[PDB]
């Protein structure tokens, strides 16, 4: 299409779905989703927003990044360090898992962020407006089924406390995409990066349901 934006969604159409049809999927749909599998899934969500934010602070100034740069309204890490030392206690630095698929993913962002900055936008997209739009979803299944005590903590992750209405950041989030400048050649590799992106997901996806089922 026209706008990146409506490109990226459209384009990602079919990796998504893939994404909902990866069996560790299937089973946190179906409610089957156990403590040991969540505490897997925010270690990796840790792994991979670490690696994110610290390539988006490099290019934060470039003119291929700058106009989607929303460092309050969007980073995670703080929320998935608070949501860690909850999951795995105190020493969670010294015990969380860190898999070969984990840092399949990670040694993709810092690649991007070091030496195809350009595609960082890709990867911004599918983490930052896929947890903008399918985060509550997900988390209300995640609650319902982890059967949480009362500590108030846990679930930062899944709440942006600087955007006060999802829709209009979307909206403008959306917009600040559209409004950046690249060739067509460049808008062909970051479609593609963000297909790749949600691969690298799946493939993750695909080693955890592994490590679950012994
Ligand atoms: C358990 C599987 C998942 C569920 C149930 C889910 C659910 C959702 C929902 C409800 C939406 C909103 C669609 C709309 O705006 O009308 C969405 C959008 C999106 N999701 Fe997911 N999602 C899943 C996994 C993923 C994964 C693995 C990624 C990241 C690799 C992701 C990336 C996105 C993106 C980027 C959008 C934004 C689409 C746009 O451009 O408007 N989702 N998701």
């Amino acid at each position: 299409p026209q706008d990146l934006s409506e490109a990226l969604k459209e384009a990602t159409k079919e990796v998504h779905t893939q994404a909902e049809n990866a069996e560790f999927m299937r089973n946190f749909q179906k409610g089957q989703v156990t403590r040991d599998g969540f505490k897997l899934v925010m270690a990796s969500l840790y792994h991979i927003y670490v690696a994110l934010e610290e390539e988006i602070e490099r290019n934060k100034e470039s003119p291929v990044f700058a106009p989607v740069y929303f460092p309050e309204e969007l980073h995670r890490k703080a929320a998935l360090e608070q949501d860690l030392a909850f999951w795995y206690g105190p020493r969670w630095q010294e015990v969380i898992p860190y898999t070969p698929a984990m840092q399949r993913y990670v040694k993709r962002l810092h690649e991007v962020g070091r030496t195809e900055p350009e595609l960082l936008v890709a990867h911004a997209y599918t983490r930052y407006l896929g947890a903008l739009s399918g985060g509550q979803v997900l988390k209300k299944i995640a609650q319902k089924a982890l059967d949480l005590p009362s500590s108030g903590e846990g679930l930062a992750f899944f709440t942006f406390p600087n955007i006060a209405s999802a829709t209009k950041f979307k909206q403008l989030y959306r917009s600040r995409m559209n409004s950046l400048e690249m060739t067509p050649a460049v808008r062909q590799r970051v479609i593609e990066e963000a297909k790749t992106a949600f691969l690298l997901n799946i493939q993750l996806f695909e080693e955890l349901q592994e490590l679950l089922t012994h």
